């Protein structure tokens, strides 16, 4: 009833924190500032960082499974947003009592705003990226049913806003370019939605190594089985169907929409695709090659 009241008051608008757009209602100057300036970063803390709609939910479920060594009990009985709380939200992981030994947290904050005390910590970060074209599409549909987000408008107008960073959490380009500046540190891992799609078991093993949490063939296969799109779409605790209708309109759509790579080709017209490549080419001039670069 506390979250139900809040959800019904969501305006579907934005406000700015240090030049970056944040959805009104689920975030505030205070909540963001807290996550940015807190000193409570621990050596064994684990952070999942992503630009919205890059497959955060996927990574979160994978690690929740890894932590319990393949046992689905925790993901079956505890809602996902409670198993890996968000740093910047009004009710963040930093404004809640210690309820888990190794803390698992999530964030969409770009590097210049993410918890500053992190740079001198031993805490671990897994940054996940996805083809920005599929990100646009996923974000377009999600916005129509997401209470905190304003309506997208036309596919074409929404695409222009995306390219100019006129969306929640700012520019995708700046987001990923900034975070890749951590590449090289041993407490930072960069992985992509595309890699998990290509070889989920392989990706899971890499994440186990990175976290220092090896798994037997059994637990491994379990993490994989329960991390699959179909399995997660059917898990009431992970698929978001428990949220208030005003926060997420279950009646009109689902958080786990399609779960594939390439759905952008069914939404971008050729002209929009060409305009996107021009923007990408100019913004990603010196960047390394990514799986989504064809
Ligand atoms: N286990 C899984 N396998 C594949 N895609 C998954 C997934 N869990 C979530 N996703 C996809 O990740 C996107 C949500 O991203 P995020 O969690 O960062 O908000 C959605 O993309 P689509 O809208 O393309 O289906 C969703 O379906
Ligand atoms: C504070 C609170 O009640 C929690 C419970 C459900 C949580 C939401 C559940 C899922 C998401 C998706 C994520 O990409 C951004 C934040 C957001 C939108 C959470 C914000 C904080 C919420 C609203
Ligand atoms: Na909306």
């Amino acid at each position: 009833s506390d979250i139900s009241e809040i959800s019904q008051k969501l305006p579907g608008e934005y406000f700015r924190y240090k030049g970056v757009p944040f959805p009104v209602g689920l975030y505030s100057l205070e909540s963001i500032s807290l996550a940015e300036n807190t000193q409570d970063v621990r050596d064994d803390d684990i952070f999942i960082i992503t630009y919205p709609k890059s497959g955060t939910t996927w990574m979160i479920e994978i690690i929740c499974l890894i932590l319990k060594e393949g046992d689905p009990s925790w993901i079956r009985s505890v809602p996902i947003w409670e198993r890996a709380p968000w740093c910047e939200t009004i009710v963040g992981a930093f404004s809640l009592p210690d309820q888990y030994s190794p803390r698992l947290m999530s964030s969409h904050l770009p590097i210049q705003i993410f918890t500053k005390a992190f740079f001198s910590s031993k805490a671990k970060v897994i940054y996940m990226g996805r083809n920005p074209r599929d990100v646009v599409v996923s974000l377009y549909h999600y916005s129509k049913i997401a209470g905190q987000l304003k309506d997208p408008g036309t596919p074409d107008q929404f695409l222009r806003d995306f390219l100019k960073g006129e969306v929640q959490f700012g520019s995708w380009f700046d987001h990923i370019k900034g975070w890749l500046r951590m590449k090289g540190k041993d407490n930072f891992l960069f992985i992509t939605y595309e890699e998990l799609q290509q070889d989920l078991q392989g990706s899971v093993e890499r994440i186990c190594g990175f976290l220092g949490r090896p798994l037997g063939k059994e637990a491994l296969g379990s993490v994989v089985a329960h991390s699959t799109f179909s399995a997660m779409k059917a898990n009431t605790m992970s698929n978001y169907t428990l949220l208030p209708p005003s926060l997420l309109d279950h009646r009109r759509g689902a958080f786990l929409r399609k779960g594939v790579c390439g759905d952008w080709k069914n939404h971008f017209t050729v002209a929009q695709s060409e305009a996107f490549d021009r923007a990408y080419r100019k913004q990603m001039r010196g960047m390394p090659t990514f799986p989504w670069d064809e």
